[PDB]
């Protein structure tokens, strides 16, 4: 239930790095984390041309191809599996957008699937990630902004933390968090938390 | 309006061959036609695991990769653009299926797009193809079976044919039609009709 499709515990425990991807209706963000829990890259971008009343596959292709052209190679690419269902009609536009994004990411990031048939793109249960970080109110999630801010601006550093930021990147990551803090880019926070949760729940059991 | 995205007229007139793809909820079909209007290939899928209750991107990736592995190369891959609107909540399961199919076909059949940004997958308006073959009664499109039967079994030979079946293949295409005459095989008919309409409306003017 946590991860789909089903990957052998062997390939999961031997991961060297993942790219965790989270998107909304307006923005997308991703984080590259290695098995040392080091944040090798962490980016967000406002894909403002999407979700403007039309569902043009050609525009989705241009946007998603541009997004992934900035991603380094990783063992797995992890997307959110949300709680949206077909029964609610008022959420149809969002659900359709999410499935198109997910479909092209599955297709474009599985660069060798046609030759080896091994899945590299996974969907991770967002509700389970929310419970893991105690971000739930009711059965929905609250913001992980404050929890990410703790990781990024904690003072102690006298015990092994749950996530590491390199020295060359920590200055940029902090300027990125503060410059986008007023806009509250939830996808940026959620991509980091999903990557941490992937290692804590699926790699280092 | 007829074709999306917009393609330079230079590329359209220079087409050597196309793959015309039409899918429903149960089957997919395609036709490979060159600029001499020769049916180089024409076939349909049997049965797939899609549209059986769930929408799994991993399952769509597996099914569509298998379908594409049977297709030859072509200059363009033309998909149907239907009139289903997100405003019509009753059809969202089918609309979701169609958009996932389209998104992965756009992603997987654009093997060079990531380098040059030249679209090779196009969406052709189904209603316009309907009007071109005078199949419309009101705003609904009737079956093209009679047209295709006429194209495959025309023994008068007093008009310039609009499509040509090669000799090593015309035997197989006729027994394909007769074995499928007793079943719902509209995708097979529509894939051929869409290929012809593409040449008559976009290539030769």
């Amino acid at each position: 239930k946590l991860l789909k499709p089903d990957i052998e515990r062997e390939r999961l425990k031997a991961v060297n790095s993942i790219i965790s991807i989270v998107f909304g209706t307006r923005r997308i963000a991703w984080a590259h984390l290695d098995r040392k829990l080091t944040v090798l890259d962490w980016q967000q971008s406002d894909r403002w041309s999407l979700m403007r009343g039309i569902y043009s596959s050609s525009v989705y292709l241009e946007e998603i191809s541009s997004i992934i052209s900035k991603m380094p190679k990783a063992d797995f690419y992890v997307l959110e599996k949300t709680g949206l269902s077909i029964q609610n009609s008022s959420l149809f536009p969002i659900l359709l957008h999410f499935h198109i994004m997910e479909a092209m990411l599955y297709a474009l990031l599985n660069k060798t699937f046609a030759q080896d048939g091994q899945h590299q793109v996974l969907s991770m249960n967002r509700n389970a990630v929310g419970k893991h970080f105690e971000l739930m109110i009711g059965d929905s999630r609250t913001s992980g902004k404050e929890l990410v801010k703790q990781f990024l601006f904690d003072s102690i550093l006298k015990a092994d933390p749950r996530v590491f930021f390199p020295s060359d990147k920590i200055v940029h990551y902090r300027q990125m968090f503060l410059s986008t803090e007023l806009q509250r880019v939830e996808e940026l926070y959620d991509s980091l938390l999903q990557a941490i949760a992937f290692y804590e729940l699926a790699v280092f059991d």
